[PDB]
């Protein structure tokens, strides 16, 4: 059964995610009409019962397009730089294996910053950092760490360019307008939904003491 | 439960499209098995109910393979150039966001034409224009408009080549056998299931007056 | 209903699948979860009811993930060197199409090698070989012949590099290690663990007579 009504609507991340081991920002949501499971599923082979495992992490105010997906648990028990890649560790069924070693690896926590939009069918290997601000374009393999507002695109992704000049960027990265006060975001409004991001920034001047 | 029987057989997208907003040509089919949906699902965020969106125009003898997308809706209400990609507009269960503007910006129709084969799970992007008689290949992410007759695979796509000499595509654009009466389509059959394009330009000048 | 229990165990291929036209070594698995058919549903088109078709071959101790695709029928009835790519001959309840040609060709059989790791939404095309030892990177597009231990990533796939040196290739190919008996695997069980190709090269030449 579809966890969603309607492909015109998400749902918050905070609202539908049980996994303990993501954690994610005010605001974020998945819409994931198409591909019909909640968040939890996003985030493939995320064991949820311990702590010591690469952990998920989303900010605030991100979009997550229908079927995006998070590649948990590092290497999943394969080795390439070992003779063979076959899991033996964890095929016990099997007793010829019990001398097999664990070729488990963790990769680094998944992080995805703020204002951080996803299109649909991207797939984040493990241990990505996506910074603030970054556009991760529909189907994108994302292979490499992202650079705050990079747009990026293809399989493997790459950065196809900016969203804003460096010197916008320095002001948006030194206000970090997504940990503002609600009232702050509030009164910000016509300013976030515009390029004005000179005004934006001399607002946060103005309130910030 | 799966709209289709088999994986060896599609339906025409004539019999099984309900949205007034795509528009498909004769004998157009999608073989959709291993996605389950039949083609509406495949236009994906596309509105059914009103005039003012863009829309999905689909020619006369296209082949669409198992989980090919549309992407409709334009920009989903983000715009990249604000300073935040997050569709405040759309969340208006916050009372914080009532200031929000809408970021929404049609893209243009999407406009497929005719003899074209769409392998699966190609994604087309908003506003994309595929010229007649293209091959898009198998998980084409499709970015561009495409020439006709061009043969494009990747992520994103890239022309690989053309089907036929710029010659042999001229006699095809000037004939347009995907419009003849039924009557010369059948008559045509052994050339068009042929490398003759040549002979089906001298029947085409034969019979068309 | 979903096939698997778990996204953290997959099923022996040997034990789920059941077309036969899929030929699969011992150990080799399918771990499913996330797009819930067992394997047979990941060979795409592959006819089971008769011998002259392109038929899917797996070797032994390979790793298959989730979602990964296996395409076959060869070009489904497309012939985009002639006139149209729409499969005329495969529309009979149009009786117009009655003097059409079928044009379908094979592909030659799809053959993957030993110790091949498959990443997730891996898709494979028709006729496609793929060496021993091989990493398919997930959702690569494997539009050409794989060299063996090659590391190969992206759509379209381009090879990353490869597992080890010439020299280990040239020792790993000689062995042959995916067919010892059990016993011997048993015993090679810290050696294949490991990155001692030399060692367990040694232990092949002190068992082999
Ligand atoms: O969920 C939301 N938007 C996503 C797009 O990111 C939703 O799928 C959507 C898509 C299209 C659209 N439209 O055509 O305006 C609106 C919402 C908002 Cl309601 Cl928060
Ligand atoms: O036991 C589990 N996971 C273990 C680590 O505790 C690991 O992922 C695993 C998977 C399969 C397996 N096996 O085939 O027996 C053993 C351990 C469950 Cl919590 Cl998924
Ligand atoms: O994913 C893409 N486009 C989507 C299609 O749903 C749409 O055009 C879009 C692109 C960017 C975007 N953003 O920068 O926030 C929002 C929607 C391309 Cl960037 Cl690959
Ligand atoms: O406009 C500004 N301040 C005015 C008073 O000069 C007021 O405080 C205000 C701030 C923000 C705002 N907005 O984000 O829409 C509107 C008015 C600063 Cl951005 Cl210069
Ligand atoms: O639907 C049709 N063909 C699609 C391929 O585009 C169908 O999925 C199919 C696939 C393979 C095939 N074969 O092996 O001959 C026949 C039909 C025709 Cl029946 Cl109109
Ligand atoms: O009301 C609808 N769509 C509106 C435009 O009329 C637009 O897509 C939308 C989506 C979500 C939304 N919201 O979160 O309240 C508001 C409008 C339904 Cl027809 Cl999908
Ligand atoms: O999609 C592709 N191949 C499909 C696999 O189902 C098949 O080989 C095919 C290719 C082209 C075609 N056509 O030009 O009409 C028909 C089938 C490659 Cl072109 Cl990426
Ligand atoms: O073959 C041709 N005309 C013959 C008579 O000369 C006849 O009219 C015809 C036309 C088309 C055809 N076909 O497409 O198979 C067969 C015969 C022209 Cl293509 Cl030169
Ligand atoms: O099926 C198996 N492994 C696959 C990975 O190839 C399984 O999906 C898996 C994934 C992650 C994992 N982990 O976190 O350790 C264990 C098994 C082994 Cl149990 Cl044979
Ligand atoms: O009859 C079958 N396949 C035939 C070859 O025997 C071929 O794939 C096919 C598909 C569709 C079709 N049709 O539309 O009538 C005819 C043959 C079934 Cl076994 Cl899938
Ligand atoms: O598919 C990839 N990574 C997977 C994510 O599940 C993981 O990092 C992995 C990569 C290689 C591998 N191997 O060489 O056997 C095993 C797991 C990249 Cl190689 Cl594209
Ligand atoms: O270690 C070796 N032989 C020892 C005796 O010298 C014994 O036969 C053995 C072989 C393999 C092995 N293993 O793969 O772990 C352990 C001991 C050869 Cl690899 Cl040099």
């Amino acid at each position: 059964k579809n966890y969603f009504n309607s492909p015109f609507k998400g749902e918050l991340l905070s609202e539908q995610v049980k996994n303990p081991n993501i954690r994610v920002g005010r605001y974020s949501y998945y819409s994931g009409y198409y591909h019909g499971h909640s968040f939890d599923e996003c985030a493939r082979y995320l064991l949820p019962d311990r702590e010591d495992v690469d952990k998920l992490i989303i900010g605030s105010f991100c979009s997550i397009g229908s079927g995006a997906s998070f590649i948990m648990a590092g290497n999943q028990g394969h080795q390439h730089d070992w003779a063979s890649s076959f899991p033996f560790f964890y095929m016990q069924e099997e007793p010829a294996f019990s001398r097999a070693l664990d070729a488990f690896q963790r990769a680094g926590d998944t992080v995805i910053g703020n204002d951080v939009w996803i299109g649909s069918e991207a797939m984040i290997m493990p241990g990505i950092k996506i910074g603030d601000g970054a556009v991760i374009g529909s189907r994108s393999l994302v292979t490499k760490d992202v650079e705050p507002y990079a747009i990026i695109g293809g399989n493997p992704a790459k950065q196809i360019k900016k969203r804003f000049s460096d010197e916008e960027i320095s002001l948006l990265m030194e206000m970090e307008w997504w940990n503002w006060p609600l009232d702050k975001i509030k009164t910000a409004m016509p300013l976030l939904c515009s390029s004005n991001i000179f005004g934006l920034h001399k607002y946060w001047r103005e309130f910030a003491v």
